[PDB]
């Protein structure tokens, strides 16, 4: 059959260059790559093309290296980058799907794309940004941007240029080249206020080192087209190196590594971090909400109605890394984010936003990799659902989750997709947590075609908490509990998890009405973990799941069950 839904993701395209992506099938047993055409004409292979272009491939292929036997599942490559094109351009593409036996499938439907023309290109040394070794560039750099024409391509050329939050506007590219180093200011002051998070939230954060925030509405559409691009490092400046200040990876390259702080230990440990903490506690805020609230976050784009970001480095964020608030149309394409172990520096977060999509990335995260969000409580419908995600072809390293949802489930967090990625020393694959009184829940999230070796912690975690008017809760209660249902397990292999906590965990508390449901868990090989524990589900089933060198003396561990199944049989 051929493949689907061959499409250049949302502003992935320029001048001289479109990426595509397409649709994998579930079942990729038989083919083992996919070759590209432009009208007719052989471009290449899927695999050769991201060994040229994704930071995520050499991570990925390395991965197998030791892998004798074909224990781990082999994913597939469902992107291509297309370059050395002509500007203003149409040109015509499909795919094909290789099989093992050397044949190939049907081409894909065709696409036609086209080139975008050169842009205005405005560099901030033409504004006087410097990287002299304290010059701060902050008027520089905004003067750049606001000189921006639509269309325009911002340069940050090789440097560091320390600067303080910066503003976007629609209709631009900030593109860091090659030796760029975007370095935040650690003065506080350099960081005005930003935002609420929700908005039924009541303490206003401060400025992230990028910003795409309006100052009234967070509504998609109050900015559209922005585009982050280009291999430079955006480094936020908010912790000192930990005790063992760099680590060798397993590929032999070089990963920064950023202090493990806690609100108490910032003081010796932060940058802006303690600066901004030490600011807040002062203005009055006590240490805990100046250490929850007050950080400034990397990156914060509220409201855009596309979103490309690529190619970039992600190293040291105050608090989160890349923030992704009622966004629609978002692609990151082939981020790096080194921020292991700086407290909370998620790699992205999605919040309410729909149709998301995150390929190439390698992640080395000090919180979750990936997070999806989408308010709490019964105000949460005020807000999107967090709808449409689709992650794809990524390396996730340490972080404390490869694909979250969320704890802030409250619009309803749905249809999200990761498959063909691979998971490496991260501590849980799929986590999936809420308490009754943030409503809403996730549904319909597929986790598929993914291989992990050496996890931490846990392969797949679901965790619904009761309470009730036993809270110290901020928003008000929902009339509607969070529920999770419709997960899809498939087609996954772990080797390792390191951790002394089940293996697959699911729990709730039947008592007071808290159940999972409709969990379908097929074909998923599990080597040296330990016994699973599931709690509080219903009309689910365990199909094909088999595991070897256990550390414990059964896998399955059930209680407060109603029509679930293994394999094909009732438990
Ligand atoms: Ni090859
Ligand atoms: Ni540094
Ligand atoms: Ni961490
Ligand atoms: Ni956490």
């Amino acid at each position: 059959d051929a493949p689907q839904q061959l499409q250049v993701p949302t502003l992935a395209y320029d001048e001289s260059s479109i990426v595509l992506v397409w649709k994998a099938p579930e079942d990729t047993r038989k083919i083992v790559d996919y070759q590209i055409f432009s009208a007719g004409k052989l471009l290449g292979k899927a695999s050769d093309n991201n060994d040229n272009f994704s930071p995520a491939k050499p991570y990925i292929d390395h991965f197998y290296v030791n892998d004798k036997d074909n224990f781990q599942h082999k994913i597939v490559m469902q992107n291509f980058t297309v370059i050395g094109l002509k500007p203003e351009t149409s040109y015509q593409f499909t795919v094909k799907a290789q099989y093992a036996d050397g044949s190939l499938s049907v081409a894909s439907k065709p696409i036609t794309a086209k080139t975008s023309a050169k842009p205005q290109i405005v560099n901030v040394r033409d504004f006087g940004a410097i990287d002299d070794g304290k010059t701060l560039n902050t008027k520089a750099i905004q003067q750049a941007i606001d000189s921006c024409k639509p269309g325009c391509r911002v340069e940050i050329p090789a440097g560091t240029y320390k600067s303080g939050a910066l503003w976007l506007k629609s209709d631009m590219t900030l593109n860091l080249q090659a030796g760029a180093i975007l370095l935040g200011s650690e003065n506080p002051d350099d960081y005005p206020a930003g935002y609420r998070l929700y908005p039924y939230s009541t303490i206003e954060r401060p400025a992230s080192l990028i910003n795409a925030i309006d100052p009234n509405n967070s509504k998609p559409g109050t900015f559209r087209n922005i585009r982050i691009t280009g291999s430079g490092v955006i480094d936020g400046n908010g912790w000192l190196r930990a005790k063992t200040a760099e680590i060798t990876d397993e590929l032999g390259r070089s990963l920064p590594q950023y202090v493990a702080s806690k609100n108490s230990k910032v003081h010796e440990d932060g940058i802006l971090a303690k600066n901004q903490v030490e600011k807040a506690v002062s203005d009055g805020m006590d240490l805990k909400n100046a250490y929850g609230q007050r950080r400034s976050s990397l990156m914060t784009l509220r409201g855009v109605e596309n979103v490309y970001l690529a190619g970039f480095t992600v190293r040291n964020p105050a608090f989160h890394g890349i923030m992704n608030l009622e966004n629609h149309n978002v692609v990151a394409n082939g981020l790096i984010h080194q921020t292991y172990d700086a407290n909370n520096g998620d790699g992205i977060e999605f919040g309410n936003s729909q149709n998301v999509m995150v390929f190439n990335n390698f992640f080395d995260t000090g919180d979750d990799c990936i997070n999806f969000a989408a308010g709490t409580g019964e105000k949460a419908q005020e807000q999107e659902p967090m709808k449409g995600a689709w992650l794809f072809n990524n390396y996730f390293r340490m972080g404390h989750g490869a694909i979250v949802t969320g704890s802030h489930t409250g619009a309803w967090i749905e249809d999200i997709l990761a498959e063909n990625n691979v998971m490496y020393l991260t501590d849980i694959g799929l986590r999936a947590k809420s308490t009754s009184t943030i409503g809403g829940g996730a549904r319909n999230v597929t986790f598929r075609n993914n291989a992990m070796r050496d996890l931490a912690k846990q392969v797949m975690v679901m965790t619904l908490d009761y309470a009730d008017s036993n809270a110290n809760i901020d928003y008000p209660p929902a009339k509607i509990p969070a529920q999770f249902y419709d997960f899809t397990l498939k087609n996954v292999t772990v080797d390792n998890s390191t951790g002394k906590n089940p293996s697959i965990e699911i729990k709730g508390d039947t008592a007071n009405k808290a159940w999972h449901r409709l969990v379908h868990v097929n074909n998923v090989q599990l080597n040296n973990v330990t016994p699973t524990a599931i709690s509080d589900l219903r009309d689910s089933e365990f199909n094909k799941v088999t595991f070897t060198e256990l550390r414990g003396d059964t896998p399955w561990h059930f209680s407060e069950v109603k029509n679930v199944k293994v394999d094909g049989k009732p438990v």
